[PDB]
């Protein structure tokens, strides 16, 4: 039959979580405040298109029925959504097939326009992403493929470029929702009509005057200031079509503020020799005596982080975030998973280091670990059988879904290290 | 007598350096182009200065001001070459350094990179590692400008989602602290930095037209004035300084030329990052990666590895682990000199040593043969390098700029140093070792 299947049948992915959900005070927006701010900014785009169509159709009406509308409306202290959502499914299918009537540049790089500095240009960042608006008025970001040669970006160091990024960004969603954490945004891969879907839609000047036609007869868009600075700084349709990734955004940060949080274990240091950094406890001993890492959710929250971005390889997860609204011990947000699946031949295992050093693991996040190591929820078919529904499959190549079978083992082989020097009383955390 | 005075009279620091200077396409700025660049700017400025001071009534006081080239920072730019940022023994250097020390200020206003995170207040791009905001570009009467780091103040308790040993707490003396070893180890990469106690009143706020800027100070219950930043304070990171009740130390850093008269290039640090190779070679010691990246351009030619692998012993030496990227003039192309800027973390840890910072040299096993003569030099008692830092750091306002324990490990990381070099002479020989300079 179909393991991916088996998995949520799977009595395990049918446990109800605990403490159930008390509504208001659960959920993450309040469903008449933020619909009204949403009528308000449709109202605003309504405005806006009419005035610019005139400078040169029936207006646009907030749907409630809209997929990111109740992805939103969805959001609460359990994650970003919810276990064998229809939501969601039918979000990844909008998202894939819904026309688009808006397309800008992103909030963050239009502040480097620029003024070019390279400093703050070969910062972990995507500059040729764009913010693409959907008929329903659903935003996603839209990360294109990257395309050109490191011969082409001199500045750029060949195994630090992101030639895996859209299909990291696909791959993580996909294996967020596998393990259960349910912590990432939607992503989809799509391949768009950059002339019919962004150009002829975007009403930013700017964004309309970087797009232009390759020798090659292909449509381009380029970034002015990385170019410059002689590192990525275009990509083409061949001579329309470009793959990408497509991540749906979270509600608006006046609805709902982030804090960003730095990794304690962003790095790792060389202890005097011969005791192992990843395998003496000192430092998490430290850490745990430390706000807000004093309390148990917090620090069992990171360290799902960390086995998650070992499992993908993610050594750039410098920071985290986290909802305002659901104070400490609230879930973390594992955004921006651009970085992971980039080397399936090598395991970095000072990404484990929270794990390995603090000894302690969620019971439930154990027992799926264990589950999709078993050959009828093998993570690996499970992930192959679930990356099928994307339509860039297979999103990722088998090197890198057979590193995840790896990966786990290893995460399993650390669970019993802890267990033979604690018990498993001190290692396995009930909720 | 004075091991700082021996240092510079050795024979070693009185080498000329090869090839010599050939004047014009050696220096990084032409002088004409340059000059009346600047004298446009110092109009701009003056047309401003007569316009603002009309518009908040003040009466235009004073004459208009002269771009001398006589400035220490005029000359500080022309005198940029092939060879560095400065001179070896200049005066130049030691005139810029007093000035930026004593001169007052005529203008205050935000760096640009952080003009543009006046939003729209996002987390993400606040809370970034090696950022230092509420830091400040300053302006001298003589028209020369200076990066303004004011001393981290806030414990983490005000800045709840710092992370403790994250926090810049060494910030300011570390920009100091940098400069000075730069020139004692005649790397001479790193722009002149200088201590400063600044009376945030006088010289930042009564002289900006900036009015964000002028809005954030305020006066503290306690009866001190301070400036805030209003995205970090809702970020719950540092975001206040404030004098005890005017007077703010920090650190000053002299202004490169403007990128319009030399552009720079960012270029990624290979060796960021360590990574746990699959068992049992150590990463410091496996050439494997080095190997690979001899055959990566732009290291394939001798020049660059070799700037690399001095950029990796400084940062070894003060302990900096963020050097994620280096700069490089345009001018100078690929064999150009790496500049080594925003150093404001070193000098954060005395009693650890992170020997992966070291990792080019022990795994290249390749050095420059002045660099390790300057080095070996500064391990003997008589140029002690713990001793003619302390000695050359005692010149700056902020002294001591250095505890006792932060010197004390540059003799330390100095002889884990030249004791790395040890292996490599063993595994290699001296000849395949120690390179020597066209
Ligand atoms: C992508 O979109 C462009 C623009 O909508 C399509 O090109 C147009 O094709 C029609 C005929 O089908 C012509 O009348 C237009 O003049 C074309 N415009 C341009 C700018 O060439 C293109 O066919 C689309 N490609 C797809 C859907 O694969
Ligand atoms: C973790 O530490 C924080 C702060 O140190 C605790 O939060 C508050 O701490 C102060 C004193 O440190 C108390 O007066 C408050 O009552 C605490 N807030 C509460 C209890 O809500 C926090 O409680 C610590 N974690 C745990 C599990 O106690
Ligand atoms: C720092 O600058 C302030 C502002 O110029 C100085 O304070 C001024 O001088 C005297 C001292 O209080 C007062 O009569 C003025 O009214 C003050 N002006 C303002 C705006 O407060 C101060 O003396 C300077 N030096 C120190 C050490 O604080
Ligand atoms: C380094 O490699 C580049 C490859 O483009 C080549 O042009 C250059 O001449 C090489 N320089 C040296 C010194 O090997």
């Amino acid at each position: 039959s179909s393991k991916l299947q088996a998995l949520f049948a799977h009595p395990l992915y049918n446990v109800p979580e605990e403490p159930p959900l008390l509504g208001a005070e659960d959920s993450l927006l309040a469903s008449q405040e933020a619909l009204r701010y949403y009528r308000r900014k449709v109202a605003r785009w309504n405005r806006r298109h009419k005035m610019y169509r005139e400078q040169m159709d029936p207006p646009l009406q907030l749907r409630l029925e809209a997929s990111w509308v109740q992805f939103h409306l969805g959001i609460n202290r359990h994650g970003l959504y919810s276990r064998s959502s229809p939501v969601v499914s039918k979000l990844l299918q909008d998202m894939r097939h819904f026309p688009t009537i808006s397309a800008d540049y992103s909030q963050d790089e239009k502040a480097l326009l620029g003024a070019c500095d390279c400093t703050q240009i070969v910062k972990s960042g995507v500059h040729l992403k764009l913010v693409l608006r959907f008929s329903d008025f659903g935003k996603a970001m839209f990360k294109p493929m990257r395309q050109q040669r490191d011969e082409e970006t001199p500045v750029d160091f060949f195994y630090f470029i992101d030639f895996q990024r859209h299909n990291a960004e696909i791959a993580a969603f996909h294996l967020d929702r596998i393990l259960d954490f349910r912590r990432v945004p939607p992503t989809v891969g799509r391949i768009v009509n950059v002339t019919k879907e962004i150009l002829e839609v975007t009403k930013n000047e700017i964004l309309q005057s970087v797009f232009f036609v390759s020798p090659a007869s292909n449509v381009c868009f380029f970034a002015k200031c990385p170019y410059m600075c002689k590192t990525e700084y275009a990509v083409c349709g061949k001579p329309h079509l470009l793959e990408g990734s497509l991540s749906a955004f979270l509600p608006s940060l006046n609805l709902a503020p982030r804090l960003s949080v730095p990794n304690p274990w962003i790095r790792s240091y060389t202890l005097a020799g011969k005791e192992e950094w990843e395998v003496n406890p000192l430092y998490c001993d430290t850490v745990k005596q430390i706000y807000p890492y004093n309390n148990s959710q917090r620090l069992l929250n990171v360290i799902d982080m960390a086995i998650f971005d070992f499992l993908i390889g993610n050594m750039d997860r410098h920071h985290y975030e986290m909802f305002t609204k659901f104070g400490d011990d609230g879930f973390l947000i594992h955004l921006d998973n651009a970085r992971g699946f980039g080397r399936h031949s090598h395991d970095e295992i000072s990404i484990l280091s929270p794990l390995s050093q603090c000894c302690m693991i969620k019971k439930k996040t154990l027992l799926h670990l264990q589950l999709l190591a078993q050959a009828d929820y093998r993570l690996s078919d499970v992930m192959r059988e679930s990356l099928l529904e994307d339509q860039l499959s297979p999103v990722l190549t088998e090197p890198h879904l057979l590193a995840l079978d790896r990966r786990l083992q290893t995460i399993l082989r650390t669970v019993e290290g802890c267990i033979v020097a604690h018990g498993q009383q001190s290692v396995i955390v009930d909720g």
